[PDB]
């Protein structure tokens, strides 16, 4: 099993990526890894550079899109960033006996994301257990995008005792605020142009929360309704690790609506008073 | 610094954190670590655990000895006989900092044998084998046979999610009359001692019967048992090595369970099928 260092060296086979990241961790180089599901975007690359700025790091990237809850390019944007390794595993090589064991999350996964797809945060839990397993890091990186997922993960992280620093990452947003995603793509400069409407929503109830928790949400609420075509999912007042209603301190503003079939995340931190 | 670690004696700690800290530190000196899990009050039967731990080549044993919800000196004193030089004992509060949360859910095999009375057991079962082999990072980790079902769910945990460790399944420690020794046995009246030898009668009976196929060692099983008084069977089923389907020949188990009283005993053996 190869390793070329100050190259991009990709594996397919969990016991390569696992001999090398074990390797590496030994000549005392620090294991950090970014879990993805392919189609990079400048959101994702943020999360590759947080990695790459830590002291000693190599950065493994993996691509696995999971089948239970552009290969090429993305791999030349990683030699691009510098990225040493891609962990790319088969279908088969993840899920030899298929479900079997599985991770059951807490209560939180069943709610907002975990509402209409009540199962969708088991799958990701068990993927980002087996990734860590597999690969060892000492940090692992998640985007701030997908924040009820990253809260969850710290979850998982604590529950098992996994030995891992989780390091969430602050969305990365296009000039006029839109958070960065995939699904953007989809979205006629009809609907595109509507969707600057979530992070504004956001950004205002963020600013209006001096004059309390009441008055951000109708802020944000308003926002939403004065746009064109933009049907909320939710919109929803939390606590930072996503209990209550956050006393009236500090915590998360999250939202989730469809343009079309196209549906839209993005969250925000918001102090009251 | 890495807390205060003393060779060649029982070294206790209950911190999570500590035990962790202690084991990297130990294992990138060229120790190989060895966890035996155990809920206390032990025995022989977990001593042999120990014993297989110990003959490593550069061990060092950790045995944990925690109390499992969701499934003294006494104990560190056989500990220290034995030469272990870690012993893990953590309190609920540090094992659960917040409570059931995020756990393991087994495959479809939870459900079956002695998860038939016990519909969650393993579920809990998992998820703190889960937690330790994650705090102590073993190189091996060791269980009895004598709990078969337990051992190859763990494997099942081991696999499917990637885990480090080679699990290792150790021989399970017998009575003179071939009881399995289990701290259950301190409770059965001398009647119920006497009829409880059925069990491993039947199933060694099985065993040599079984050369003739797997009728022949179920039956030979089931009329050991049929001359036991008071011996009420939970079920008395032969499968695969991995607990599949009962196989048509080669390598196989058969597992047992029974009321003596208020009494619950379990015992389990390889068959070869002709
Ligand atoms: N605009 C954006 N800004 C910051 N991060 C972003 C982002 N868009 C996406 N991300 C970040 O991309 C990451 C990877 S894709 S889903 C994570 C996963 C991968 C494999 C198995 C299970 C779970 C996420 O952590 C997301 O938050
Ligand atoms: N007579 C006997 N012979 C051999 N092993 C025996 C035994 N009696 C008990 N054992 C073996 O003694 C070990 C200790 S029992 S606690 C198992 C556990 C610990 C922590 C979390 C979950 C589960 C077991 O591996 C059992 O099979």
């Amino acid at each position: 099993p190869a390793f070329h260092p100050g190259e991009l060296n990709v594996y397919s086979a969990p016991g390569d990526v696992a001999d090398v990241s074990r390797a590496l961790r030994l000549t005392g180089r620090r294991v950090m890894l970014v879990p993805t599901m392919g189609a990079l975007h400048e959101g994702h690359l943020a999360l590759v550079r947080a990695a790459k700025r830590v002291p000693g790091s190599v950065v493994v990237v993996s691509i696995f899109v999971n089948p239970m809850q552009t290969p090429d390019d993305d791999l030349a944007q990683l030699r691009a960033e510098g990225v040493e390794i891609a962990f790319t595993p088969t279908t088969a090589a993840m899920y030899p006996d298929g479900l079997r064991t599985t991770v059951q999350p807490g209560p939180l996964a069943a709610e907002l994301e975990g509402g209409p797809r009540p199962t969708h945060f088991a799958g990701v839990l068990t993927v980002v257990l087996k990734l860590l397993q597999i690969v060892r890091p000492d940090r692992v990186f998640f985007g701030e995008k997908d924040y009820q997922q990253l809260v969850l993960i710290r979850q998982l992280v604590a529950d098992f005792n996994l030995d891992v620093a989780v390091v969430g990452v602050p969305t990365v947003r296009e000039a006029d605020g839109l958070a960065m995603s995939s699904r953007n793509r989809y979205l006629d400069p009809a609907q595109r142009a509507a969707a600057v409407a979530l992070s504004a929503a956001l950004t205002a109830a963020a600013h209006a929360a001096t004059a309390g928790a009441q008055a951000a949400l109708d802020a944000a609420r308003a926002v939403l309704d004065a746009a064109p075509g933009v049907a909320v999912d939710y919109l929803e007042l939390r606590d930072i690790g996503l209990g209550p209603m956050p006393l009236n301190g500090s915590g998360r503003l999250l939202v989730a609506a469809r343009l079309g079939t196209t549906r839209l995340l993005d969250n925000i931190a918001i102090e009251i008073g």
